[PDB]
């Protein structure tokens, strides 16, 4: 027992991390068979990003002008184009460590691994979710754009994110791997503010359940909703609509526990209107939202 | 910005991982150099590990007994030694994966990440901490003993942690790499119950800092206090004692923010006091403690 914000084991992502030079800018890239894959601003200066015509900008660039160091040793640039907000580096050497993967675009309240990175050097990684406003709520700084977001099915990663930029409020954008933003986000340093930031009702749902198989069990009521009774208390604490499908995902935890759904929902809905009153569930003094039903199931089962 | 519970890259610890099988129980080993180390409750059934005498159980165990796998291939045991609470497999193959390694035992309050294994395969990797109780607050299925807890410095991994037994309460216990348990836990079924499970002071302090460096500001005051008069406050909410020691490692960041660490400690006396009001830091409604003040700085700084 015991439940944690648990990230995919990221070796077979921190043997695709290298480093994208560009002019004066370094940045990460993930290389996979012979192509790196890195955000377009590499070509970028600091006062290029106000307005960049990045179509105008990579025509001053060669294939020479973009240093891919793997470890300590260099990579031959051999072929460059860009792809949406992406580049890809074809280079004359595969990478040895390419692990099985696929490229996938993500919905919001779907969670991954990020490993964040430095000069191609994994520092860390964490989990986190795709907000309904399509930003991360990730840890970055300078240096970090090109850290990818991922999940990992026995032995193929699905790439989901690239790391692109900070929005003015602390909050993350970037691309899935086919170089398009999540969300409505430029790479470019303008006014972007983020869309409401509601409350993934599917996923605190989802920890609900692995509370209960945990043993915090405080919170279970007397009571029941239905979805359209639940849904108007949802609306009014800017939660996400529940669906009959988000219904059908949470089956198997209903099962597993014996708790129906709609009854989970109404201590959800009571716990909403009430508060947690200073107490604590899974160790939080907030309603989680950054677990799906599959990754509940899966670090409850210990799927490896 | 942003403050996220970070784990250190499992890679290199991912490439010790193995699977060991005694009898009718398999647990996880972790090989380095030619050496395996493992819970030795591997030689125990269930009923055994009621009342277990390890060094009898033992002496029915041969070097063919110990069945090592590392990926699908098996290791060949020839030599076996209990040492403490683990057992040492010599393998005739020195791990090809092996990391630059030590053995330490660490101190309540310190931070590690954990890589959670079933079989010798990972299945994910968290942050945790040594709890003032010698329990760390983990995630563990039947299955999972025998997977570490680790910290690296760039190429070194410190391994800090080897999972042994949950305890009635969901709580966890093991043992450092040289077989010792943290605590007063003994790996026999009895009735082992926890000490007061105390807040670690000196991590609260830290992410109230990482907090001032990522913008959240709302809590900090208009007050200062003593280190007595704050450790008086301290007492009444299970918070570890703040000595000078803690000041002086607490002296970078309240050098980076200008926040004086008494000043810091005069806010978190105010939280303590009057609580969070509804209120969030770092996106918690309660005061985290389990980022060390070096785990601040190498996040808000981005140590590889
Ligand atoms: C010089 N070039 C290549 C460059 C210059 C600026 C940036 N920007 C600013 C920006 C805002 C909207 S469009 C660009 C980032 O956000 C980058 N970024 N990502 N995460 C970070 C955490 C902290 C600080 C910086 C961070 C990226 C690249
Ligand atoms: C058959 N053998 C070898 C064996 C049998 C029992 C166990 N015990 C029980 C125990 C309690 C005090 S001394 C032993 C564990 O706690 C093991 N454990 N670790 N983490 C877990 C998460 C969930 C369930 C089980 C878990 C270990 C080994």
């Amino acid at each position: 027992s015991g439940f944690r914000k648990m990230a995919f084991p990221s070796g077979k992502v921190e043997g695709c991390m290298v480093q994208v030079t560009c002019g004066t800018t370094t940045l990460n890239g993930l290389w996979l068979d012979d192509v790196v894959y890195c955000p377009r601003h590499v070509i970028c200066t600091s006062e290029d990003m106000l307005n960049p015509n990045y179509e105008d900008l990579l025509i001053r660039k060669s294939n020479h002008n973009f240093l891919v160091q793997a470890g300590n040793v260099q990579l031959r640039v051999i072929g460059h184009s860009m792809q949406n907000c992406v580049l890809k580096l074809k280079v004359d050497t595969a990478n040895p460590k390419t692990p099985k993967y696929k490229f996938v675009r993500i919905q919001p309240g779907q969670t991954f691994s990020v490993l964040a990175c430095y000069n191609g050097s994994p520092s860390g990684v964490y989990q986190c979710a795709m907000r309904p406003n399509f930003t991360i709520k990730g840890s970055f700084l300078n240096g970090s754009c090109g850290s990818v977001g991922f999940n990992i099915d026995y032995d193929c990663v699905s790439f989901c994110y690239m790391h692109h930029m900070e929005l003015p409020t602390g909050v993350h954008a970037g691309t899935d791997l086919e170089g398009n933003f999540y969300g409505p986000f430029v790479d470019r340093q303008t006014a972007q503010a983020a869309g409401t930031d509601t409350t993934i009702t599917v996923n605190v749902l989802a920890w609900l359940y692995a509370a209960v198989i945990n043993g915090d069990r405080w919170f279970l009521n007397r009571f029941t909703t239905t979805l359209n009774d639940f849904n108007l208390v949802a609306m009014k604490y800017n939660y996400e609509p529940l669906t009959q499908d988000h219904v059908d995902i949470l089956g198997p935890l209903s099962a597993q526990t014996g708790i129906a759904v709609l009854d989970m929902c109404a201590s959800l809905k009571e716990l909403l209107q009430n508060g947690m009153n200073g107490r604590t569930i899974l160790g939080s003094a907030l309603l989680e939202d950054e677990f799906t039903p599959f990754d509940v199931v899966r670090q409850c089962s210990g799927v490896t």
